Formats: structure tokens, sequence, C-alpha cells
């Protein structure tokens, strides 16, 4: 299953192309100002087969719990109601997220002992860096 | 998680389009004309996380073993190795099958008791209905 090197608090110490990635979603100007500034914490955790993944950040919080495979109700930080599924590959935790007929994916991976999330929608692509805490 | 009603053994009654579904899979034509010819069982079982989907025919027999959103090795029926994923949407069983840069799903649900598998290739798309025994 996801490898417990993934458990813990992680702290955003990079970012690239999110603005576009969020332009890409349809979030609008002022939000994405905010976004732009936004340094998230995501803490990963799980309790038996459910896995909890919370983002807090002064402007929003999210949280979604899910089961490998298995599709959930997803409410996201721009307020998008999705149909969700997180898969593995890999040792990549995948993320899909579909709404209104589209969809887009965050993949995170673990990389020298920082956690890699790849953020993509319609050819944009995102890169965002945490550092365990 | 999946259904219970998954579980048991099933016999295939009808299949529309598995000829061109096979061609767009690459199957010479000997093959196909014999996979046009099988009537197999498909039984599904469980246990713990595991579920296990075994294929039987005169022809050819598979079987895979997986956990649901976790990717494994497969051979298929035609011998193609891929990678796969199975996910639970909406109560279907989603499998996804990839391999050289290729990829075709097939999708089972329960309709009215019976088992509908629809595989996809390439927007060719088949459907096969099987009947509990
Ligand atoms: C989560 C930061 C708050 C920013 C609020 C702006 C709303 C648009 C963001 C939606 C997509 C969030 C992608 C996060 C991917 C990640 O975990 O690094
Ligand atoms: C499994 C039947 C034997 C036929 C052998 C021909 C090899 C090509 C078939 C590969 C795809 C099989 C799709 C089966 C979908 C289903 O479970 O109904």
């Amino acid at each position: 299953g996801m490898s417990n090197k993934f458990l813990g608090t992680w702290k955003l110490v990079s970012s690239e192309n999110f603005d576009d990635y969020m332009k890409a979603l349809g979030v609008g100007l002022a939000t994405r100002k905010l976004g732009n500034l936004a340094k998230p914490t995501v803490i990963i955790s799980k309790k038996g087969d459910i896995i909890t993944i919370r983002t807090e950040s002064t402007f929003k919080n999210t949280e979604i719990s899910f089961k490998l495979g298995q599709e959930f109700e997803e409410t996201t930080a721009d307020n998008r109601k999705t149909k969700s599924i997180v898969t593995l590959q890999r040792g990549s935790l995948n993320q899909v997220q579909r709404w209104d007929g589209k969809e887009t994916t965050i993949k995170r991976k673990l990389v020298n002992g920082q956690m890699v999330a790849e953020c993509k929608m319609k050819g944009v692509v995102c890169t965002r860096i945490y550092e365990k805490v």
C-alpha cells in the first residue's frame, strides 16, 4: 500500500507554474493572487485503510479521506465539487478529480525525502515541493 | 468496497463487437477466430482485500489478483504484459490496462443480476453479458 514515508506533516517550500494551473482550473484573479501567496501545510495520516490528506492555509483548508481505488466526493480548495479517485502507481499517490466533463490530476511522490506534487490540467503542469516538518 | 454480489461464477451468454475489440488490441486472425468462439466462465472471489478474477476457456485461462487502486502486473489472454489498475466507480469495477503507450479499459457492472462487461480500446466498444451460475 501507500508507503508510511508519506505519513506526517509537510510544508510547501517551492511552487512552479501554479498560477497557470489555477487559470486552467477556472480560478479567478483575486483568488489566484491569494493562492500564489499561500504556503500550505499538508498532513497525511491513515487509520486502517482510510488515508486522509489535510491541507491547511490561512486562505483555505481542505480535507479528503479515501480508500485507494474507490471513488469519493471531494470539495476542492477553489470550491469545485468533484468525483475523485486516488490510486498507487510505482509508489506514487495519484489523485484524479472529475467534474463537469473535465479532469485534473495531482500526483504525489517522494524524492530524496521531499514530497513532490505534480498538478496537471489540460497540458498545463505545476510542480510543488514539500519538506517534511 | 466491491459489492459481494460480484462474488461467484459467471458464464458468458452474449458478446457484441468482440472481434473489432480484439482487432484494436492487435490480436491476429486465427486467434480472433478462437476468441470469437470461446464462451468463458469468469470466477470472482476475494480473500481479505485481495480480489481475484479468473477467466476459464478451452483456449486460454487467465487470472489476476489485486487490491483496489494499486497497480499490478498482468498477463492478458492474448499475452500482453500490462500494468493494470482496478478501481470502483458507482459500484462498477473498472480495469485499466496499460502497455506500450496504449490503454484499454474493461468495466464490469451488475445489471438486473447479470454482469455486464464493457471493453473499450481506441473508441471501439465491446459488450459481454454474463449470467451467474
Ligand atoms: C491549497 C492552497 C490554497 C490556495 C487556494 C486557491 C484555490 C485554487 C487551488 C486548487 C488546487 C490546489 C492544488 C494543490 C496541490 C498540492 O497539494 O500541492
Ligand atoms: C478470454 C477469452 C479467450 C479469448 C482469447 C482471445 C485473446 C483476446 C482476448 C483479450 C481480451 C479479453 C477481454 C475479456 C473481457 C471479459 O471479461 O469479458
